[PDB]
């Protein structure tokens, strides 16, 4: 299968500059060279150039609505184009708002896809529930078909068309949810595994259940959106919103290993890696490294070892 | 339900001064302001003033028997008074010897209560088994009805009346027990889950079993005595006796989340937080913070999120 | 049962000097004095003196073949001698190459023994698969009967005689395996539990299964070879090849506790503790300490507590 890496150096989805440096950091750490050594064909598309919208005035509380809106429409066009050529897309964030474009362009080709969202946050705040106007916490609000018409039309997002429903998305790692958000997921009935559920069942049971829930009936493509702040701050500290009590390096790799074994991975997002939020040069390498490990794991790398087929090592 | 915080700035239960600063540290971190934001009514009673007994001579090996004895009789009177007004009591330690008063005053109103003890130690050393004379490691020895008359009468504790039996107390987190103690719990048959049991069954199974064991038949009030050194030193380092291989931040929050879901929480002790034993200013904030989190969790705060009933966030 | 500690201050199995200091560090930390306080009889044999072979030229890629070969033949003679006197042997590494002699001498008395290998590596590289010539990553290649004749005869190992087969060895903790190695274990069908298997089943299930696999039919002696780098670098950092995502202090103590409960422990290796690779004096004490804890756990020490039989502590 072919792989294409698409860099999205965007940070207008939140107040913390530096996230747009994520893609460069992940390459510097050799992400693309390490993927070539797997069983997949890899091509690096490069970084999209995002045009900054002049006089992008705030729409009520939301900030940079036109800049974030345009950025995502441009990304969505690239993802669909590549998805079309029969290739698995790999999106390197900046901030989580880029999830809008990524999933949108993906669904245009595979409208029957399912989303697995690993994050410490649900990011399902609408333009009216948000205490802040940062769009990195509203990504899933622009994608749900059960939320369409539940909030005004934001300047720059007219092109967006709800592509997935509450029943097509499972959350793993939740531990810092806002009131309005916890309301939306209880109301719409979204399947989720917060940290208490992981603690209760174990990572194994969790993955065994998210699959039967999504792939139980039909076998459809999988889009994995991975917010680096889903793992515990001790593992991925260089991020804008770290929260204690997260998934461990081991649990993170287990998820991806199980997702690889399905053979259905079609889309991937490595979001929120902010190289500038490292307290020490090493806290940044730690973050960059585990993110790289999570991507290599998604494409074949196992902890038990790997060896080439038809080669007699003895 | 109403909540009342009672501060017990006492440290005579052991040689390490500084524990009496625990209550002040927990307030400074905003414990009381954060509880008001829950669904409970909160009132801060303040800190009890403990009269130091002059010429409090050692009773054989035990130290400060009259000072610790008086301190606890004074606490027991406050707890019963507040328990009486139909309020859940929240005791902020100093040292673990204050468990005596806390549980005593509690049982006077609810003689049919059960105790869940989270700690790395059993603290069931009697005045004769103790290698040290510190009374913070003898709290549960003054409360058991199966131990009454098994050790002389210590000056200052004549008012104490055994209020619970071996079958009414479950230990979770045990990993540093003395020989004499491990004997007393095997003899009296106390239900316990040491770290090996947690590792074997998982935090979920552990809680599922402590409940059926205690609440299986009758539904009685629950008294949670939480010794901060039950969590691993990496999470709660500012304590007098840290021991590697403890419960994790996640497991700690799971316990309380399950205890909240019962609706039976009637008493609470946050013991052994010693602000002065922090190697760095941050090791102390880490300890204070997780302790605060454990108390908010006990009263409704969930990791999956919380939202106010009857409010339409959409 | 009697115990005999044998020190193997050897480091020729790899490029990192300092490992030969392991045995001294573990004694300094009081390993022998703490074992005497258990229910076992302990005798300290001392450290073997290893003669350095002059002009020990490299055999193709392998380094120090004659020095490592001789060292192990000398160790195997001591282990068999002591095993013969009906005593459990305890080998204190240097490097993992000393596993050759240790297991060899052991099997000479108990040819029906089984091996439990706790390590982050399989160390089953043959003289032809190794990317490096270091023999610490080839120990298991000189012991398997299914590999005999699959690689030339290395100078210094003519005395070695394959003593165990693929079906008699279980690996726990794998997470950094070379291609050729992962090939050998898939081909020969070696039973293993890498980190993903531990994550999936839990330490309890893992131990429950390694036992039924090995002791299911016949009850045979157990040889536990423990490579300190099997535990996560946060617990045992002073080692030549640390790898993130390992077993925890708790899991490590659980394994040994279960192994003790079998009553079949006959051999023990505490390998790869390198006192000189500590970044700080404390990273070395942390390593030394957990290793000491693992050995005391192997011989009776439980986390739930221990008390002497026939003594009435009340
Ligand atoms: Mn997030
Ligand atoms: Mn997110
Ligand atoms: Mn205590
Ligand atoms: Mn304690
Ligand atoms: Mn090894
Ligand atoms: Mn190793």
């Amino acid at each position: 299968k072919p792989i294409e890496i698409i860099g999205a150096p965007f940070s207008k989805g939140q107040p913390r500059g530096g996230v747009e440096k994520g893609p460069a950091a992940l390459r510097k750490a050799g992400l693309v060279e390490k993927l070539k050594e797997t069983e997949y064909n890899v091509r690096d598309h490069g970084d999209l150039a995002f045009v900054d919208v002049p006089n992008d005035s705030p729409f009520q509380i939301v900030k940079n609505p036109r800049s974030v809106g345009k950025a995502n429409e441009q990304l969505a066009a690239v993802v669909a184009e590549t998805q079309k050529n029969g290739t698995i897309s790999v999106v390197l964030g900046g901030d989580n708002s880029m999830a809008i474009g990524s999933i949108s362009g993906h669904a245009r080709v595979h409208p029957d896809l399912c989303v697995i969202w690993v994050d410490a946050h649900t990011d399902i705040n609408t333009p009216l529930t948000t205490s802040s106007g940062n769009l990195h916490g509203q990504p899933v609000a622009f994608l749900l078909k059960e939320l369409k018409g539940k909030f005004p039309d934001v300047p720059g997002f007219s092109w967006v068309t709800p592509c997935i429903s509450a029943k097509d998305i499972v959350y793993i790692g939740l531990r810092d949810v806002d009131p309005g958000e916890h309301y939306i997921i209880k109301t719409l009935g979204i399947k989720y595994f917060s940290m208490t559920e992981v603690d209760k069942l174990g990572i194994g049971k969790v993955m065994e259940e998210t699959f039967s829930y999504l792939l139980g009936r039909k076998k459809r493509p999988i889009h994995l959106s991975f917010d680096v702040d889903g793992l515990d701050p001790v593992f991925t500290p260089a991020t804008g919103t770290p929260v204690v009590g997260g998934l461990s390096y081991r649990e993170g790799l287990y998820i991806t290993e199980e997702i690889y074994k399905t053979g259905l991975l079609s889309g991937l997002d490595i979001m929120e890696v902010n190289p500038t939020l490292g307290k020490t040069p090493e806290e940044v390498t730690r973050t960059v490294n585990t993110a790289v490990a999570l991507t290599l794991s998604c494409f074949g790398t196992k902890r038990e070892g790997n060896h080439k087929p038809e080669t007699d090592y003895l």
